[PDB]
């Protein structure tokens, strides 16, 4: 991975040495992407409801994953799921019981610097992962999206300013998260998130991501081309949000 501090450089230490699992897996990948465009075509707001009981911003709650997964089921364009276990209190277990319940697409979300994370995805039944591009070099993170679209997936590659925006241009990512939110520090920045997203060419699929609570705001983001939406500590606190937030 790349040189890091703070506690971005303690996740990664703690991502290579994160034992992998087994299991046969047993429903075929259903894309999230694809399901995003359809969406897209039946004017749908896609939202990507995420699942997370703790972040680094604060977040700490205990909420039953199958009984929130159930209710998103009925609304979410797809689920993302944390799987890093220090900072944001997941879990492999956690991924696997929510596969397992519902229909729709799941995203693995995690710090992922080794192939094994993938191939856990994948065992586990999720059906894409996240890249983040600022813990990866160039040379990894081509090699990881190459491995994950070997077995059928197509990652969102997760950008925060315009040398990760270069990157993921660059090794031909066709699924880019946008956040607002730089990792190392938690800054919030929407008009960096805006010109980002201006800048991404129309037919790659575009999430943007954090700090999103208020329908207003989807709306625009939507006329400025957004595709969908991942929207995590708001709907971990009131679930009941995201029929609002579709509305
Ligand atoms: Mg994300």
């Amino acid at each position: 991975p790349r040189y890091l501090k703070g506690w971005l450089e303690d996740v990664v230490q703690l991502s290579l040495r994160r034992p992998s699992v087994r299991a046969s897996r047993q429903r075929p990948i259903i894309s999230l992407n694809e399901r995003i465009l359809e969406f897209n075509k039946r004017n749908i707001t896609a939202i990507i409801a995420e699942y997370k009981r703790k972040s680094p911003s604060g977040l700490d709650v205990e909420r039953d994953p199958i009984e929130y997964a159930k209710f998103m089921e009925r609304y979410a364009v797809g689920l993302s799921i944390l799987t890093e276990e220090k900072y944001f209190n997941g879990s492999y277990e956690t991924l696997r019981k929510i596969a397992s319940s519902v229909s729709i697409p799941i995203l693995m979300a995690d710090f992922i610097v080794k192939e094994s994370q993938i191939d856990d995805a994948y065992n586990l039944g999720a059906d894409t992962v996240a890249l983040i591009v600022k813990i990866l070099t160039e040379r990894e993170l081509e090699s990881l999206l190459e491995y994950a679209r070997s077995y059928g997936m197509e990652p969102l590659i997760e950008i925060n300013d315009e040398n990760d925006l270069d990157i993921a241009l660059r090794i031909g990512a066709r699924f880019i998260g946008i956040t607002s939110r730089d990792e190392e520090t938690l800054e919030i920045n929407k008009e960096n998130q805006r010109k980002l997203i201006s800048m991404i060419p129309s037919n790659v699929v575009k999430v943007a991501e954090s700090g999103i609570s208020e329908r207003n705001e989807i709306e625009e983001l939507r006329k400025l081309g957004v595709n969908a939406f991942l929207i995590g500590s708001s709907l971990m606190r009131n679930p009941e949000k995201i029929k609002e937030l579709i509305e």
